[PDB]
Parts: C-alpha cells; structure tokens; sequence
C-alpha cells in the first residue's frame, strides 16, 4: 500500500501508460503503488521550481540534464551518489553523461541519467531524389546545407497526399526549449558558445563575433525563404506534426521520430503517411571551425522533503538499471543513458537510429551552471524576438548584434543570481 | 469485436483516462472497445485537415465550435440531423449552440454539441485587496479595468510562496487559437468584429477603426507595463502555468480552471497554489459600444469515410445526452452543450461558474464559415505580430494599421478559396 509519486515529460506519445507498463514489474517485486503525472516541456520548469521552492511535490522528478544544476542550487534534492555506485559509478556513463548527474564543481551527484538524446537532421528521401540532392553533399558543410536547400525550393517536387510543394526547411520560432537547442549547432560551428569563463564568473557569449556569425547564418536561411514565415510563430510539436503531415522536406530533432514513424497514427505515431515510408536522416554539417550538435537527455532527482527516500531510491536503481534502460530507450525511441546499453543488439539492427549513435562524437552540451533555467528562459524570448525580425522582413547583422547584446545583458543578470 | 476511434483535445487534466471513464457504459452496453488519441490544441488543425484530405482517421473526432464549418465544407462530415433529432432538436440547445451544428446555410447538420465554453477573468481575491481593488469597478469597464491595473501595478504586495510580485495581467501573445480569443472581446467592445458580411461575401474586419481601436486599447495594455514583455512570448498553456504559480494578479480563460483548483498537482490541478485559495472570477468588462464575450467549445463529428457509422452514431447519441452531458462536463469543468443538463447542482450549485452562467448573456462567436480554420492561423500569426510591436517598443496606431491591412489581405484569400 506504500506510494510513490513521479513526474515525468511526454518522452513517448502514451507517456504515463508506456511509464506505468515499464515499473510494472518493479510494483509486483515490491508490492508498491508508483503514481505518475505528466508535465508538458513548455510549464516543466514553472513546476517544477514551484515544487522546489514550496517544499511540496513529488518523491522524483524528471530532469532535463540542462536543468540538473540550476535546480540542484536550489538545495532541494537528495544526494544520488550511493544509486549511482550500485550503477558501477563514473565508468558506467559518457564522461558528458555523468557530467549531468551534478551542478559543476558540486561534491556530490543530485541526479541519475535517464536517458540520451541528440540531434541530427531528418529529410525525405523522396524530396531529395526529386530535388536532385546528394543528402552527403547538403549535410556535409554550411554551403552544402545552403545548396540543397536553394534546391528543394525550386523544386517542382509535390506531396503524393498534400498535392502541395514542401518547405524545404523547418525548425520552430516559439516556446520551446528547442529555440535554444536549434540553435546551438550553429552557433559552436562558428566557433562561438552561449555561455563563456572569464573575469572570474560566466558570462553570455550570444554577442561574441563567432556566436553572431553562426546564429545570422541560421536565421538567413528564413531570411531566404528556405524557412516559411508560418514555422517561426510555431513550437517544437507543431514542427514535427508538419513533418508527420508531407509539410516539410527537412527539419531538425532526435531519435524519437523513428519510433513514432513505426506506430499507426492512432498510437500517436505517422507510420501510414508518406514522410515515414520516405524517412532519411543526416548528422549536422560541419561549420567553418567544427562539427556539433545537440547533446541532452533527462535524468531522475528526488526532493530531499520526499516522505519515501529508500524506496525512491530503490525505484531509480530499477530505472536507471539495464532492464529498464533497453525496455524504455525501445517504448520512447531514446538512446540508453547507461553506456553499457548502447551495444544491446536492439539498437544495432535499425539504420536510422545507427546514423544517431555514430553522430555522436559531434554531441555537444552546456555546463551544469546555477543559473541556467534562467539562461533557457531568457534564450528562447530572445532568439524568438531574432526570428520576428525575419517575419518583419527586419533582419540585419546590426539588429540581430543589438538584440544579442540586450539578450546577453540579462543573461549575465541570471548567472548572478534566480 | 466491434471498435470505434475518437480523436479529443486535452479538455481535462488526465484526457485519456477522463474519456474511457466517460464511455466505459457504452462500451459494456453494445460490447464495443472505444479507442481514444488526444490531439493537443496547437495540432490539432494539421491532424484534422491531413485527415480529411487523405481520408484516413478515427470514426469520431472533437471540432472546435469555430472549425465545424471548415471542416463541413471540405466534404468529409457525415450528416447528423438523425442524432438531433433523437437528443430533441433545435428546441434542446441555446440557439449560439445550434448554429454550431453546421457550416453558415447549410441543409443539414454535421456535428453534435459536446461541452460549451465561454470567457472570463479569473483574479487574485488577496492581490486585488492588498491592491485596494474593487473587482465589481475593475470588471465593470474598460476605464474601471485600466485603473485597476494601474493600482495593481502599483501595489507592494508579493505572493506568499514567489516572494516576488505579481504581473497585473498575463495574456498568450504566441501560437494559441486564444491569441484570436482573446483579442475578439475588445474588437467587439468597441464596435467592431473580426470578419464583416460585404457585397455577396464575407471578408476581414480586422482593419476597420473600430476593430483597430479595440485591438489597440488592448495591446497597449502591455505598452503601459500592465502585461509582462515575458508574456507576450507565451502560450496559453504557459500563462495558465504562470498563472497556477502565483506570477499573474488576472488572465482570461474558461471555466475548466475551476474544476482544476480543485484537484491536486499530481491529478494535473493546482489544489496546492495559493492561487486556489485565493481564486475570484469577474466578467468582461463593457466596451464603448457594449459588453461581449468569447463563447464557444467543442462538438463531435463522424468522418463520412468511417466504416462504423450506425455504431459511431449511437456513441454520439449517447455522448450529446443528459447524462454523458453532465458527467463530462463534471471532469473537464466545462458547461454541458445540451440546455437540459445545466440544471444539475454541479453547475447551478457552483458559484465561481455562475459568474460563467451569467456571462453567457454577453457570448459572441465567429460566423460558422468555410475558410474558417485557415482564418484562425493567419489571424493568430498577424495578432502575434502586433504583441510583437510592443515588445520592441513600435506600436503606433499606423504600424498596428499596416499589420492588420496584411492580415485582412492574407485573410481574404482563405475565405474566398475553393
Ligand atoms: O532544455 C530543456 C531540455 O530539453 C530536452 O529536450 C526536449 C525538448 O525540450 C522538448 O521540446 C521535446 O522535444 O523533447 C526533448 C527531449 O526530451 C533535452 O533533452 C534536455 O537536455 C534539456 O535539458
Ligand atoms: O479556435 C479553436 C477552438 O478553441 C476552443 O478553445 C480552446 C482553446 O483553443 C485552447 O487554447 C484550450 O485552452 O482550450 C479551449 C477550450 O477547449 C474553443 O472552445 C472553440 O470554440 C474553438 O473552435
Ligand atoms: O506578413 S504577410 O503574411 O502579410
Ligand atoms: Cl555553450
Ligand atoms: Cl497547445
Ligand atoms: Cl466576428
């Protein structure tokens, strides 16, 4: 009779069934109750730092690994060092993985990784021939990426379903976490950063040279009509729908996408549209000073005011655990957090998904920094104020340095204080 | 083993869960699993119109008020007149509720009423005190709104969990149908109306001056510093959060927030907040030209294509009668569409909901139009644009003038398309 409570994201398109089927096992073996309740990405940071600061919420929480450090600087979490011991310890995990276990610089881990994701560039193999496009060619450069791009624009190529050109690019505008995510690649490829260590502190980086030049090379592909106007008003979910929908030729996200275009639509999936039996995916191109991409994932926490420590820890050996690792990478399309689980034959035989392990090395991600939820927040308003400067036909390098140098202003105020 | 598919919005907090609990009588009756999809309202029109133009989807899905028109008018609605017919006729529904049954001029009847929906402002009872507010002079006028924000504004008061103070109002500036939603009332206020029956045809209204001159009084509520620039970047859903977590002192919305306050944040509610326990409703305030709000909500609909139409019609049967009516409205905090049902002490007993019963006197709604759903996107991307114009410190009446003449243009082509 003894409960558990989790909050958990949407990481599959039944979450909190897919959730219930994989601790099913772990409520037999301990004859316990684990509650869950899913919270959106775009209200997850409101909610769970109001938790944090009232002292009332769930045992564990799920984490983006971006947001471990500003919520551990709260004080509120449990030290997880002992679960992640019983894992087999700093050797079981990526170096950048067991970075996320912890703030930087903090003594002990305050979360456990869940799982792994990155991101890489979906395109429809149907579009490309069509369109004349060498995938290795566009996905291997800036200029490539521009090139097939200018292609797929003058392309006659029309949906099977929509009788409708696609846009030949989409990414999202609005609300999400992603404007930041999106960005980024760009951005390092430049050999620019969000954030930099100097003058003693860490201050934004979004209004050095490198930063200004990968960021206007990312909004100017909009400014060229490679993006359409409608996309930069529009969030993560809506982009992947247009995708799903015949919309769009090329868009950027993680391995999710092939387990949803497996699964009938009924199941929150896109298996019978046109998009899924014509599914490529690339790595992103190579910059001017380097290649990257988005490296991320969640972990768990637990509230150090949980009323049931020993068995939430208990549940997140089980979660964190190889079992649970393979059965919830393959219900959510993620990779396993745990390395070990990476070589589970599974994951070997799917093409696709093989183009996102071997992308890997490419993977970049933020320090584990105090301030950074602030840093997310004030990212995504300012970036998407960057992308209404294309909607109003606005966008200069002057104005795209002024709005930098405003976003960069209060970033700095975040990374002083909450 | 007979089966039936049904597509819903996210109408309460556990969605799924909610509908199968609604139906599990139906499906013991006729011995019939009834699989439900939730749609998230920000997809909702892509997965909708892919549907009816692919004809591939469920046998039933949920129409928004606003879009049972569009959808009719793309011929893939089976008719409803039976089923009416059956749960009383036009006599069983308030009449803004029938004309909701069809596309403007129609012979027959294309959807059933579901749940009803209309706009008020939910406040903070402790915040308007502390502000010296009297709510009855704040909602009574637009002169009466402006000086309690004002006083607002003003007030030293800090919600007792943030710490901080409270924003006068919150309103989603970003991809939300209530983008839209919101802006109608002032429109209508002062005299004006989103589209405009001219010459033999119907065309955008945006651009009068009355419909600028409402338009304008609200948005420059936030040039007054009464609605946080942060909000303008934000959704629905996030506002509602914001809201939930004690940032926002007034914000439109429906009555489902009722039915939320009073259920705790693992059930998808906010029982815990503050906000809950300080939870005050008023109405609209009258414009110049007089006292409208938002009314809405949903209806089911049969795709025409569905291989289950006598089966898929006894579930509308029964989810448009008395006691479904009731039950569902009961779980998502929404009024009942058929009349009958509202004499339940759910509704009538409820106090904080008899502000919404009252309301409905002064409920307006969008002609039932073909282009109606393509006149929501543009509307919402445009509306986007001027909340833009605030943020950046631009708006002027000429520049919001410029705006709106674009989106009447862009308007116009989606009401005259074929
Ligand atoms: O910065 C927020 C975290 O985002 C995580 O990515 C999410 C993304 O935000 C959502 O929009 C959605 O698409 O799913 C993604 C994967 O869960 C990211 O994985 C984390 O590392 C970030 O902390
Ligand atoms: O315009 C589409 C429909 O909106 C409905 O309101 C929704 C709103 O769009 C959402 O943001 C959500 O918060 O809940 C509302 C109620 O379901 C409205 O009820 C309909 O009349 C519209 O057709
Ligand atoms: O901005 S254009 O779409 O009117
Ligand atoms: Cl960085
Ligand atoms: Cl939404
Ligand atoms: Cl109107």
């Amino acid at each position: 009779q003894k409960t558990l409570e989790v909050w958990i994201m949407p990481n599959s398109p039944q979450p909190a069934e897919d959730f219930k089927a994989l601790v099913a096992p772990f409520e037999k073996a301990h004859g316990v109750e684990v509650k869950v309740t899913v919270l959106d990405w775009g209200v997850a940071w409101t909610k769970i730092t109001t938790a944090a600061t009232s002292g009332v919420g769930p045992d564990l929480t799920q984490l983006g690994t971006t947001w471990v450090g500003a919520i551990s600087a709260m004080g509120v979490l449990e030290p997880v060092d002992d679960v992640l011991e019983a894992l087999g310890g700093e050797k079981a995990y990526l170096p950048a993985v067991w970075r996320t276990t912890r703030l930087e610089g903090a003594r002990q881990a305050t979360a456990v990784p869940w799982f792994s994701e990155l991101r890489a560039f979906y395109y429809r193999t149907d579009a490309l021939k069509a369109a004349g496009v060498n995938p290795a060619e566009m996905f291997a450069s800036w200029q490539g990426f521009e090139a097939g791009l200018a292609r797929l624009k003058a392309s006659s190529f029309r949906d099977p379903e929509t009788k409708a050109p696609l846009a030949p690019l989409c990414t999202p505008g609005k609300n999400s976490w992603d404007v930041l995510h999106n960005a980024a690649p760009w951005i390092w490829g430049a050999g620019g950063e969000i954030v930099r260590q100097a003058g003693g502190r860490w201050q934004s980086a979004l209004n050095s040279p490198e930063s200004l030049e990968g960021l206007y090379f990312f909004l100017s592909l909009a400014q060229k009509g490679y993006v359409p106007a409608e996309s930069l008003e529009k969030n993560t979910a809506q982009i992947e729908a247009d995708f799903q929908a015949g919309k769009c030729a090329v868009f950027a996200s993680g391995p999710w996408m092939i387990q949803r275009a497996q699964v009938p639509e009924a199941k929150g999936g896109f298996a019978e549209r046109t998009a899924a039996k014509n599914l490529g995916v690339a790595p992103y191109p190579a910059g001017p000073k380097g290649r990257y991409t988005f490296f991320g994932g969640s972990n768990l926490a637990l509230f150090n005011f949980s009323k049931n420590k020993p068995l939430a820890k208990e549940l997140l050996k089980y979660l964190g655990g190889p079992e649970a690792q393979v059965r919830y990478a393959q219900m959510t399309g993620m990779l396993p957090a745990l390395r070990s689980a990476w070589s589970d034959p599974s994951f070997q035989q799917n093409p696709l998904l093989r183009t996102f392990i071997q992308a890997a090395q490419f993977g970049r991600t933020y320090p584990s920094l105090a301030g950074w939820g602030g840093v997310e927040n004030l990212a995504v308003q300012h970036l998407g104020m960057a992308w209404d400067l294309v909607a109003q036909g606005r966008l200069t390098r002057e104005a795209l340095k002024d709005l930098m140098d405003k976003a960069s202003a209060a970033i700095n105020q975040a990374l002083r204080h909450h």
